[PDB]
């Protein structure tokens, strides 16, 4: 579909049995995700953007459905104020930016 | 243009005769550059990220060609991690995304 930027750019994206409302986010390099409780491996990392750090950690492999389209890889969980879909996941369901 | 996102989706705007690079980032309300000088009045204003609260000067009506295409809207300028393009700018420019 077409997305545009009137409004922030959420959808619907599904982690195991829950799902989420997510930004699209292109200045993003990576997705990062409301805190929740995911099984498996895991690593800490800290996370900058405007007003400094969070800490989250990183998992790997993580499957993600996103408007129905499959992803897989990396997600960062941790404080964040909203559920942000990063590059890292924008490129495996084909996302573009266009004008 | 079409941007992929393999990378960051960095560009050259120029503003106040400035080249500057910065990032289109569907995921920012606002558009927000580093520390700069820009002439005429501003507002003070606060604006929340992934990691807090900053203050930033709110300039009102500034021109700025984004990889060729005109835009003239609200610049604010603080501590940004990196200039960031936002909705307010990529929607005059007619941007999408699309997958
Ligand atoms: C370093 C470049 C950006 C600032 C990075 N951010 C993504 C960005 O899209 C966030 C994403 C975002 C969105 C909402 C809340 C928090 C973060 N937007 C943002 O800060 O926008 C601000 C300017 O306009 C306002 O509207 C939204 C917040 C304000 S981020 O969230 O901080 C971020 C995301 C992911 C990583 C890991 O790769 C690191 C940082």
């Amino acid at each position: 579909p077409q997305i545009t930027l009137w409004k922030r750019p959420l959808v619907t994206i599904r982690i195991g049995g829950q799902l989420k409302e997510a930004l699209l986010d292109t200045g993003a390099d990576d997705t990062v995700l409301e805190e929740m409780n995911l099984p498996g491996k895991w690593k800490p990392k800290m996370i900058g953007g405007i007003g400094g750090f969070i800490k989250v950690r990183q998992y790997d492999q993580i499957p993600i459905e996103i408007c129905g389209h499959k992803a897989i890889g990396t997600v960062l969980v941790g404080p964040t104020p909203v559920n942000i879909i990063g590059r890292n996941l924008l490129t495996q369901i084909g996302c573009t930016l266009n004008f």
